[PDB]
């Protein structure tokens, strides 16, 4: 139910198509421990909020988008609403993730 983004073009189509729904983006890597830690939680949120769009960007596979989005630590979560980045943080922080969704869902 999380949409896996595999190019820049795909990233941009997903943002447009969200309308004015919150978009939560997990910039992740399969090898990275905090990424493994939070992934079940992130999927479960996807189920909990049907009004919110959940995307995942594999930084190893999607290096261009990682660069464009100024990622340096994983996981990084970015939050978009009307194409605008309304929030961002890094770390497997469940409180912050849910705090930010609460703020803009």
């Amino acid at each position: 139910s999380v949409k896996l983004i595999e190019s820049k073009e795909a990233f941009q189509e997903a943002l447009a198509a969200a309308g004015d729904k919150l978009v939560v983006v997990d910039f992740s890597a399969t090898w990275c421990g905090p990424c493994k830690m939070i992934k079940p939680f992130f999927h479960s949120l996807c189920d909990k909020y049907s009004n919110v769009v959940f995307l995942e960007v594999d930084v190893d596979d999607c290096q261009d988008v990682a660069a464009d989005c100024e990622v340096k630590c994983m996981p990084t979560f970015q939050f978009y609403k009307k194409g605008q980045k309304v929030g961002e943080f890094s770390g497997a922080n469940k409180e912050k993730l849910e705090a930010t969704i609460t703020e803009f869902a």
